[PDB]
């Protein structure tokens, strides 16, 4: 059906994209980057994240596929050498779709609301000075966090920033989000839980400013300064990203290949 | 209905048990420690774990209640001062039952099989020398683990040994188990994932010996030497423990009270 | 002799300073904030750090004393209630001086050199995008670090940011510096040592840019954006801070009081 | 002069030892395993540790050399291919000796005293049940430790068990020892420092039993059950191990080669 291809934009990725478009020309496949049904990303995980955010309003109508042209990217299922095989299999169709959970971030202001969707994670840091927030879980005051910041990760994000922060890797069939600390202060007077926390669907984690109300909020690649923040709210999204799957590539093998050996 | 009470066996817990039995005598409540319907544990979390293992063949017919007579125990919902209030509320009934997931460990031998059920965790260490096992996830060889041992935790166990090992705390509505490492060796030749791993229901984690086949396996309080082990298999149990709940005491508040302040 | 007093500037600290000046007026003590011989800091550790940096060119002529007017500050030896006792003991003199090591940071540029002295630590982060540096130890290429940043700590700084990053606490009689990682990336292609590293006097740790040459460098409280950086070099300073000591307050007791109980 | 060679005892190591003995026969070199002046260890780090403990009463008269016949061992300076070159260089002499610090463990009993010397580390675990000790630093009660155990590491041991426990790697010119925790319990009632602690020469760390007095104490490879323990005392030894050095192989390069790439 309708499909489009994003490229990382180096020569290897552009030419692979051109060759796949030529190969798709030999089938009932219309290039359409307004309303695609398949979105192919050629590059790295950064490329795949940008493709996801380019179509985040049509997530339920799109299956994604990643081709990694560098060292294996985690959202990539294919090497460039298999692209012809991919064209042919997509062209037929009848592949299997798998869905991963996503993270909703809501940012509320003084005098207003912005929501963002994350495939990897949403993080919060201060805009300059100390970072201090009260952490409220389903309206229960849980802790006052002092430190560098906090990271809230989807399951497929757990292998990314979350992992570097000591968080657990969780299989993406678990509808959850995971909160990790960045350099928390713990002494006689200041206390945090320390451990990563794993939240199910429908739990709401709210960060509330204590002093400064300005924060740097990142969602996947994109980092914005928000001013006069009243609340940051995290919950598992009702929306999901869908991947087209043509063969078995289990998550735990994907983890093995990315971190142990390949 | 039918009920029994276990005690930690110090004077404070024994007398509380005697007083609750006297108070239950004023209602349609029959003391029965063969086929109870309510099991009250008076003591600490060790006491509550022993009560769970004393009735692990009737889990589906029993609701558990814990009273902590020391500093707050994590499976405890009541202080000794509220025991009269508890007697009265239980006696009426119409409480709410909540269920937590449990962990199944299967140990296979040479020339045989033993299964165990865990409320907190199951751990494996060597019987003396180096601990080396291959870690196999749904029949995929994932890593060769060298170190002190491994811990597989239920959700309610994540606040226990798991937490001390760096694992994530997970809300018990998530049907999962979590594997943490004990002092893994990582150098040029030996490699583990490092991170805790969180597994959904129906995933099977198998540990397979490499050299030595003798291991010390702990399940909650109980540690046994197993000889000539061919495999240790972990999966989320189909069985669940049921608690009688009389009031709201959310898991995250329970975590707050146990680790942040109370 | 000559002395001065800095204040955190709240009402409690200002009035304590005024009262100590009045008490010093009854002795051979001249207030002199150009060339003091004793520098008293009234406030918190931030106050004490600012006092240190105000006199960092006369470190060898100055003994420092800290009074904490909030919850115990780590460079503080006195509570406000003991200030009269302090005035009297200082006025006599014949106290003991103890010295802690300091950290030298050298920043070299394109087309130039800046050096800074740290009592707690010097950290480096990127100016926006990814942080990637080559870590060179005594001219040996040791690792390529990818992550949020790096922290180099003095011994007395090991209880501050360093501690939050997982670093070891080291007794300040050890002339050393300690490098800790902030959220390093470790996968199949990217590898860091992970562990904190402890360097003796005369070892030189050099960070060399890989791509971006702009970095945010913090030295104790003070954070500056440096552009067109060619190298950042760390070594234990030859300079030391001197404290006036009037009674035994061992470092490990100070650690106990600050983190375990007091 | 006088020399001996230990072997790991596989065919490759035995034949290398025989060939080196034959090569030493062509020089003024007498094989003497009672009073050697050079001790060559052919094998792995376990082999080198056993050689050290075989001669621990003549440390001041001996220079050690390690040849690794497997993947690089950390106390090894030579590959088997360079053994002829080693024979020749040793035979002349005029090499440089370098010294690393060692750790003294003293175990005191009821009704008695045993001391041990460690090149890597000394650890303490319980003999079965919970491990609880009071940690006393220079006669100051510092913390009550509850957990799996404690590890006290020399500088050259910091890359071994210590590293797996989160400890810092410290250059062996620093005369220190480092204490790391194994799975400490930290909750509302139980508190440890968490961080590794680095102690200078002449500081004494004493572990004192709280309840159980039976402990499993390991010193390098060797693990013994001690009963009726009154105290375990750690301090940097006055004794040092001496290595014969024929070429530059800096510690930080040795770390790089063992953990980053080689
Ligand atoms: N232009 C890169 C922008 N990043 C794109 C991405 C990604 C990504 N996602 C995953 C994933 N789910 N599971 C495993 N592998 C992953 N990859 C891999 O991470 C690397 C890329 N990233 C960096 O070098 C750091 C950087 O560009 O500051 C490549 O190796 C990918 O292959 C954005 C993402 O970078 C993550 N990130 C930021 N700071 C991090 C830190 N200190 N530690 C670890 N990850 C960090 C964060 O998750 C964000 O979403
Ligand atoms: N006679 C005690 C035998 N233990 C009973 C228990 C328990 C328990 N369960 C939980 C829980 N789910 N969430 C939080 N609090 C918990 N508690 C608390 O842990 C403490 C008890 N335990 C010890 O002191 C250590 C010991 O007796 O070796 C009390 O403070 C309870 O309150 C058995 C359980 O002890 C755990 N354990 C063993 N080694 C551990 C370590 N190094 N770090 C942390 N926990 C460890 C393991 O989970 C096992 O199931
Ligand atoms: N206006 C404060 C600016 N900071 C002054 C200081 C200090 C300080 N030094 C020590 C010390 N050597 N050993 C133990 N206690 C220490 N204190 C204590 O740390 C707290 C103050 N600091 C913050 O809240 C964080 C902040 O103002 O971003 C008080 O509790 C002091 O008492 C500057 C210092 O703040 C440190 N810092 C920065 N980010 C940190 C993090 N994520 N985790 C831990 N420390 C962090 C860094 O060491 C810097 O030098
Ligand atoms: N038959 C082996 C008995 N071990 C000999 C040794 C050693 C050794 N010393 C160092 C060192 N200073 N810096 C770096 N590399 C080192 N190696 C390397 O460690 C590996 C050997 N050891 C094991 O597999 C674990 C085991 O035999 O339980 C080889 O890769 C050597 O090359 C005794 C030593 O094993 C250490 N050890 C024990 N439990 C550990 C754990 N969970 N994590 C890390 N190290 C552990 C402890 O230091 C002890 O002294």
């Amino acid at each position: 059906m309708k499909y489009m291809i994003t490229s990382k934009g180096d020569e290897k990725s552009d030419l692979l994209r051109l060759n796949m478009i030529a190969g798709f020309g030999e089938y009932d496949m219309e290039y359409d980057d307004v309303e695609p049904e398949i979105v192919i990303s050629i590059g790295g995980d950064g490329t795949f994240l940008s493709a996801f955010h380019q179509y985040e309003e049509r997530l339920d109508e799109i299956a994604f596929i990643g081709i990694h042209t560098g060292h294996l990217g985690f959202y990539a299922d294919w090497r460039p050498a298999e692209a012809d095989k991919l064209v042919k299999l997509l062209a037929k169709g009848e592949y299997q779709k798998v869905s991963y959970p996503l993270l909703k971030t809501t940012v509320k202001y003084g005098i207003k609301e912005a929501t963002y969707l994350a495939l990897n994670e949403s993080t919060v840091k201060s805009s300059g000075g100390p970072f201090v927030v009260d952490v409220v879980i389903n309206d229960i005051h849980f802790e006052r966090f002092r430190g560098d910041g906090l990271c809230m990760s989807t399951p497929s994000g757990t292998t990314a920033y979350n992992k570097s922060l000591g968080g657990a890797l969780m299989h993406p069939s678990i509808e959850a989000m995971q909160l990790t600390e960045m350099a928390s202060i713990n002494n006689r007077v200041y206390r945090t839980i320390g451990s990563p926390l794993v939240f199910p669907k429908h739990h709401v984690v709210s960060l509330q400013p204590v002093n400064d109300k300005d924060f740097q909020i990142s969602v996947d690649h994109l980092s914005i300064l928000h001013r006069d923040v009243q609340e940051i709210r995290y919950e598992v999204s009702a929306k999901k990203i869908h991947f087209a799957r043509f063969r078995s590539f289990p998550f735990w093998r994907r983890v093995h290949d990315s971190f142990i050996e390949d």
